[PDB]
């Protein structure tokens, strides 16, 4: 690896791109530690990984360590045309309660702290060890290529949209997020023209297992 972030909140940046050691639950596992690597830049995309096992309080997430396309602060979701994507990854083992996920959050206040925002949208390509999103099942939509169970609830005061694959894994994958978020504008009364883009993420969420190690083969990620 280029570099090796096993600190709390471990942090990388370079070439539009970010990547952090984010351990934001660690405080609640009786066990275990976690370290993300960069593993290469090449081909205008991240090649990246994370290592960890963690034990104890298994409905709460330990950490979610993510690459990140850097974006400017200002823009509201309905003034971005595209948010095209892809990645492609492994994980070594799934008798693990984890998932891995894009992580994108908005908020009226454009200045608002990375940690959340009004809403959260996320685009779940794994599921594994029996763990739920945020809320309760709404309903199924065709976006990307795929169907999807949307499931809607709240953390705190956020409204989260959690988009899950109904059954298996999606370990290569490659979609515009603005199709997710015009889905939401129209159909779930998402107010787009007041909202601001805060982080767009992919990254894993790590509640208890291990040792289990996460691949990301390659993430780009472009938005226009
Ligand atoms: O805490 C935020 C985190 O929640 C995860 O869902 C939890 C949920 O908080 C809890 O109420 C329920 O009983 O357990 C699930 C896990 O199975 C959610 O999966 C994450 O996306 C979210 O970041």
């Amino acid at each position: 690896q280029i570099r090796s972030l096993c600190e709390l909140y471990g942090y990388w940046s370079g070439n539009g791109y970010e990547l952090l050691n984010n351990l934001w639950g660690k405080d609640t596992a009786t066990s275990g530690w976690q370290c993300t690597y960069l593993d290469g830049t090449n081909n205008g995309g991240i090649q990246w990984s994370t290592a960890w096992e963690w034990q104890g309080a298994p409905d709460n997430v330990k950490s979610y360590p993510y690459v990140g396309k850097q974006i400017q602060r200002g823009r509201k979701i309905s003034d971005i045309n595209s948010m095209r994507t892809s990645v492609s990854w492994t994980y070594d083992r799934t008798d693990i309660r984890a998932n891995v996920a894009y992580d994108v959050f908005t908020a009226r206040d454009p200045d608002h702290p990375n940690w959340g925002g009004d809403y959260e949208l996320m685009i779940w390509l794994a599921r594994y060890g029996g763990i739920y999103p945020i809320g309760t099942f709404h309903s199924q939509v065709n976006l990307a290529g795929r169907t999807w169970d949307l499931w809607t609830g709240y953390n705190g005061n956020m409204r989260v949209y959690s988009f899950l694959p109904p059954s298996g894994d999606i370990r290569d994958f490659s979609c515009d997020i603005k199709d997710f978020f015009n889905y939401l504008e129209r159909n779930h009364g998402y107010p787009a023209r007041e909202q601001n883009l805060i982080v767009y993420q992919v990254g894993t969420e790590c509640f208890t297992g291990g040792p289990a190690r996460f691949t990301c083969r390659d993430f780009r990620a472009d938005l226009w």
